[PDB]
This record gives C-alpha cells, structure tokens and sequence, in this order.
C-alpha cells in the first residue's frame, strides 16, 4: 500500500466507531497542503516562526497565519465556520476574521458563519463583530454560542478549527489569545496546518454534529449561552444545508479527520463491537474516588476515536516517532495522570528499537506545564518498558537506547530574553517522515471535544521536519534528561 499508516490507522477507527464514521471521523482522498506558491511548506502554520532569536524580533510563522486566516476567510462565497476554547477571538486574530468577512462581502457575497467556543459574553461578542463590520454585516447570518457539555467530566469544546464553503479548514493547536502568542516579548510556540479538499468537508461535518447539539441545548443555561445576528434561528447543519456533501477534489494527499464528541453529547456508539483489553492498573489515578475515561471507560472511546486514532499512529511507526505537545501528563486531580495505552504503545515501539522523540514545554512554565520535572515522564516509560522487557534494569537501557526526552526552546537560550520560559502548546505527532497528525488534542488525559487531522505524505512530512522539527531538536536537545544519539540517560 502507498498509505501504510493510514490504513492501519482507518482500520483501528472502524473497529472503535463504525457508528461515527462520516461525521467525527473520516478517511478522504483528493485532499491538497495548502501552501503558497513561493514557499510550499507555508501550509505549516507555525506560530511564532522565529528560530534562534531569544528576541523574536522576525515573526515569519505568526505573520503567515494570521494572513493566511484573511486570506481564507475573504475567499468565502457561502459558510465560514469557526471553533476555538473562550475566551472568543481578540487583537490580530479578530481583525483577521473581521478583515476576511468584509473582503467576502465586497466580492457580493452572501455569508452564513457560525462561531462556537467551548468555555453575556457570546452577545457581546456578536454585537463586538456586527459593529466592526459594519455594513458588511448586511450580507452576514451570525449565529455565537458558548456551551459546556459535562460540569463534572470538565468537557467543553477544546476544537480550534477555521472551515471555508466546506473547502478550505485551518486546524491545530492555536487559540486566538492576543496577550499569550501576539503582544507579547514571550509568545506560545504552536502550530496549524491549512489544507483543501474533501477533508474540510469533513471538519464541516464535525462542526455540525457539535453544532447540532449546542442548538438542542441551547435553552439550558448552563450549558448553552447562545446569540445570533437579527431575526436569524441556530444552524445546527449549516454545512450539510450550504455545501455539497463530497468537497471538491483539489490535490492527491490522504488524510484521516479525526476528532471525539467528549462527556454530555453521547455516552456511545450503539454500532460498536469494540471490546478492548483495558491495561493493567499502573499509578495514574492518584485518588480511588475518580472515573477514569481515559483508562477504564469503553462506551468513552467509541465516542472519542480520536485517543484510539493517535495511539494506532504511534503504533503503524516503523523507524521514528516525534511528540511535540504542552504534557503528556495531566494534573490530577481532576483527571488520571497518563493514558496508560499510549505510554504502552511508546514502551513497545522503544522495546522493538523504533526511536521515540518527546518534547514537552518548559516545568517553570507551571500554565503552559503540568509536570515538576521529566523524570514524571522517563519514570512512567520506564515503568511501563519494565512490563514488557523482563524488570527495571532492561527497561531503562531500552529507554536510554531509544528515547530523547527534553523541554522545548526555540533558540540558544534557555528561556526568552525578556527572562520568560518557552512555553509550548503543539498536538503534534510524527512518523517515520511519512504520516502526522496535527489538531488540538493532547496526548495528556483530557476528556474535551477534539479534532485533528492525520496526513499521509512523505513530501509534507519532510516538509515538517524541515521547518519545526528540526529547528525545535536543535535548540531543545541541550535540556534532554535522556538522549540515545549523545548517550545521555539521566
Ligand atoms: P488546550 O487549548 O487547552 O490545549
């Protein structure tokens, strides 16, 4: 198969959620990376963009995406569809969207837009965007809503998605908060791709299965605070009414959308038979009180593919796998410490020589950090390795063989110069140079609404490489606790 990693990826998926198949996640073909002309590799929408610079003085990645998001969003003829984690939009990334809006508007065009942010504030938001659009307003069908989907499983949505006409989709790691990745001498390091084809389809189909909810709960306070432009109704299935159900073919890149519905929207998919071996117990729920859906729920997977998707990439690895997330552990309480499967599935590939890069954000960012140092992440490999290689002593020379573990800096310095660490917040996962996922869900317990894409093109891949990867191994690899090419193993 040209598509090794996807199929073992998509056959995974049909297994948890055959039911969802279509709208939360889905296998496209046609798809195009969607960078310019004079730089192909711009499809990476990497913010700040300025390696080797403690002041960030050239934001080349920043500046690219949020032209990229005008850009995207003027090219409207019929729905802009956008999802992020409140606060709403503000600074640049609301004059991009304010700027793209208009710009659709003066073409003649007619708009319907929906934004949803997981959390007075979605009315003020509206009538913030009706009066800075002002006459284009006109030609626009508003609908802004904020929603909670579990209080007590913390869920709400955690997508950060931009779709266009069903055409066009910027998704990743991104929120749009000025004072941590714009204004300031310290911006969040992270990371979008942009993309065309059938696969923004289906991010279109996504939004409208969360959509579709929010508007049936949207007369429940707490749940559901929702606003809309004039006289105009909730569209729960704006892009199943406004575009065409198979996207436009624009390129031959395949791509598995991906995403999870949470805790409150729906507790299963009634078509699954999947029926998982669920790890032995390990120490990641730190308190006997807690309801692990991370670990110990099955209905939970099939409605939240995602978890299972991202394991059965880092599973299809034949040579390299590259983690570059804020965590791979959470804070508990609330959540477990770690999923117990996907350090499993690292521990396996480590066991077999397939070598294994985390990256993870500075621990005096404890905030962009939830661990006090990487010994919380070499201990559990460590742990999990001991499992599957015969005790504690194979198990650290697998890891110490096979593992480069650091925190992140994007330049000689140990922190920015204005004293600040790095902070990092990428979801991004890579294989073999082949097949990456990049999307808002963390590798750390999180039991929110998700969504990412997985790509199979060895092109892009090294494309990746080439701009983030490489840049970040460059500078981050001086703070590794474990190291396999330099013989490091602390
Ligand atoms: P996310 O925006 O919490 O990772």
């Amino acid at each position: 198969s040209a598509t090794p990693h996807l199929d073992a990826v998509e056959q995974t998926l049909r297994q948890v959620s055959p039911g969802l198949e279509g709208d939360v996640w889905e296998r496209t073909s046609g798809n195009k990376l969607d960078g310019s002309a004079a730089d192909p590799s711009d499809w990476l929408l990497q913010t700040p963009g300025c390696w080797g610079d403690d002041k960030c003085a050239d934001r080349v990645g920043t500046k690219r995406l949020l032209a990229k998001m005008t850009e995207n969003i003027g090219n409207a003829t019929r729905t802009v569809d956008i999802s992020t984690l409140a606060p709403f939009p503000n600074g640049a990334f609301q004059d991009a969207i304010v700027a793209g809006l208009k710009e659709s508007a003066a073409k003649g065009n007619k708009l319907k837009v929906r934004i949803l942010v997981g959390a007075v504030i979605p009315s003020k938001y509206r009538d913030e965007l009706t009066a800075k659009l002002g006459k284009a307003a006109e030609n626009i069908t508003l609908n802004v809503a904020s929603m909670t989907t579990s209080k007590t499983a913390f869920s709400w949505n955690h997508s950060k998605i931009l779709v266009v006409d069903g055409q066009s989709a910027l998704t990743g790691g991104i929120n749009s908060w000025k004072d941590d990745y714009l204004d300031t001498t310290h911006p969040v390091s992270d990371v979008d791709l942009a993309l065309t084809g059938p696969a923004a389809g289906s991010a279109g189909r996504y939004l409208d299965t969360l959509w579709t909810w929010t508007c049936q709960n949207k007369s429940n306070i707490a749940s559901v605070w929702f606003a809309a432009s004039g006289n105009a109704g909730c569209m729960p299935t704006m892009h199943k009414d406004t575009n065409p159900k198979a996207s436009p073919a624009t390129g031959n890149v395949p791509v598995i959308a991906v995403g999870g519905l949470g805790v409150g929207i729906k507790d299963v998919d009634p078509k699954s038979t999947f029926r998982p071996d669920l790890p032995t117990a390990s120490d990641t729920k730190c308190v006997v009180g807690l309801h692990d859906n991370t670990n110990a729920d099955r209905d939970y997977d099939t409605v939240n593919p995602e978890e299972s998707a991202l394991r059965a990439l880092v599973a299809s690895a034949k040579g390299h796998i590259e983690i570059s997330q804020q965590d791979l552990n959470a804070t508990c309480p609330p959540l477990p410490r770690y999923d117990i499967r996907l350090y499993d599935a690292l521990a396996a590939k480590m066991a077999a020589g397939v070598k294994v890069r985390i990256v993870v954000s500075d621990p005096a960012n404890r905030g962009y950090s939830q661990i006090k140092s990487l010994s919380e992440i070499s201990d559990t490999l460590r742990n999990r390795l001991a499992n599957i290689t015969g005790g504690q002593q194979a198990a650290k020379t697998a890891m110490c063989s096979n593992l480069q573990l650091a925190t992140f800096r994007s330049s000689p310095n140990g922190k920015w110069a204005d004293g600040h660490p790095y902070a990092q917040h990428h979801k991004l996962v890579s294989v073999d140079s082949s097949t990456f996922y990049i999307g808002s869900k963390n590798l750390y317990p999180s039991w929110l609404q998700d969504f990412g894409y997985i790509v199979e093109s060895p092109e892009a891949a090294k494309q990746l490489d080439a701009k983030l990867l490489d840049p970040q191994w460059k500078y981050s690899q001086e703070t590794a606790t474990v190291d396999y090419a330099r013989g490091i193993c602390n």
